[PDB]
């Protein structure tokens, strides 16, 4: 069949998976690594970072899924270089329904997965979707959704997937907010005390020189001392998301609500 | 990579050796052939590996692997097969079964009534194997029809970049479906089994009278049979559902002979396209 239409250096905007699946494959061929940034709802700062780390691999050619000024978050896609944004409908991506999934491994349960039980099922179904129709030699996603990040390591690695997962550092606000699209919904006292998420892990990851428990105590008291923060979890695990080993790298996960907003932040930790 | 001969057998037990010489042959343009077994190979496996040397400039990969030999690669290596693929269960599952695809609820029916998991254990597993090697083309006996249809429904739901090949069962002289269980047949037992197949193929005939007639020809033919006991005869559709039987279909059966279960299932056409 002909290849769909590519203009080398422009914003090629696909709908079809068929089409986007035959350009990258046409790009492999030519000699581009296809890097893929999946993103979800309106663009924000956080994925703009996720684009700009697969643009610096030489040889680049970006692909950014958008699966929800519409136009203006193309606009901002063209505006960074990205050329091929793949836009396909509900219809497009499951034409026979719910049907195979993926099922994660007991993970999933855990942490986010016990007030949204089912929610990893879905997210692992549609980006193992993605990375088949797509095909990149890199996958990028944020560090802000820690879990959700190690789910699709083990994800890549059970089903024996080609592609290298990239797990990109959290962008901030200036004074420690981990981006989220949930931010702009915070009142400005909801505001006020959601600072206190990541001071807490940054405190934990600096008092961790004295240990475990000094890092989780820090942590704990910073939550304590702001108002309408309600925690659902603090937990220090390995990288892996396993048990924290004696001493060695970790990672510390918070989860609160303020108001009707959830929250989460993590940040590595190293133990003593 | 590893080493690969050209036009002699080449045996990889790691993922990552099969994965690149499959790689490599594909870049060099050869079209990459997956037959799955699961050994004990036979005659059915062997018109696998038949179809698949069929496709010009296929270079043939059999995977040999049960979910947790001498004949086996004999007769891979005298039919011109270039990379037999025989992992260990260590490198197929280091971290144990952690990450599964969970098939739609076609597992949940027939066979996979009384085996829940079943289904999602060879899913996993071919989609595994797919990954490994990313071949162009897969090949599955039609004998084992549910598989073959969940193996469909696993390639376009998770959009893999492969061609499913089904191939008609090969069977023996009186119609016996080609299976590696039909070794635990008595004499007794092998004698009344072409009940399953005189049965499938009546009711083929029987079909121009209708889908009651067709189904009805089939039971008769399984009840005549001494020391066939019926799990289930069932008609349906090609894809097997949820939609109701129109004019062609398929129709299955499993049985029991002392403790052995045997399947078969034939293509069915209902009234005027019979
Ligand atoms: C580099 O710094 C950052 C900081 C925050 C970031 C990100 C990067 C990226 C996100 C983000 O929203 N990622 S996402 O939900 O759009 C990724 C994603 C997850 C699931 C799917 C699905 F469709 F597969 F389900 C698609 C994209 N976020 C916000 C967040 O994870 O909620
Ligand atoms: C074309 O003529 C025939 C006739 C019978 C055949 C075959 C071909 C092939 C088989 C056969 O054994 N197919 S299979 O179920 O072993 C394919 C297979 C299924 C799962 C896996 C696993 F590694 F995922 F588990 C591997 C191979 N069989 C026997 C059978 O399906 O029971």
């Amino acid at each position: 069949m002909a290849i769909p239409a590519f203009h080398p250096g422009e914003l090629n905007v696909y709908s079809a998976p068929g089409d986007v699946a035959d350009v990258s494959r046409a790009l492999r061929l030519t000699g581009r690594r296809v890097m893929l940034v999946p993103t979800m709802g309106a663009l924000h700062e956080g994925h703009l970072a996720l684009v700009r780390a697969a643009k610096r691999v030489p040889g680049s050619v970006v692909v950014v899924s958008i699966f929800v000024t519409p136009d203006d978050d193309l606009a901002q896609l063209r505006a960074e270089g990205v050329e091929i944004a793949f836009t396909p409908t509900t219809a497009a991506m499951y034409p026979d329904g719910l049907r195979t999934t993926v099922q994660p491994g007991p993970l999933a349960a855990e942490l986010e997965g016990g007030p949204r039980p089912t929610h990893f099922a879905g997210v692992l179904t549609v980006v193992l979707k993605l990375l088949q129709i797509v095909r990149p030699d890199r996958v990028f996603f944020g560090e802000k959704d820690y879990q959700q990040l190690v789910l699709i390591r083990q994800l890549v690695a059970d089903f024996n997937l080609d592609v290298a997962v990239v797990g990109v550092p959290t962008v901030r606000e200036a004074d420690g907010l981990a981006m989220s699209s949930r931010n702009r919904y915070l009142d400005p006292a909801q505001r006020a005390a959601a600072v206190a998420l990541s001071a807490a892990l940054t405190a934990a990851a600096h008092a961790a020189t004295a240990g475990a428990q000094a890092a989780l105590d820090a942590a704990r008291a910073v939550l304590d001392a702001a108002p309408g923060v309600a925690v659902d979890y603090l937990e220090l695990r390995d990288i892996g998301l396993g048990p924290m080993p004696l001493n060695g790298s970790g990672r510390l996960l918070v989860a609160a609500r303020l108001g009707t907003t959830r929250l989460l932040d993590n940040i590595a930790i190293e133990i003593g």
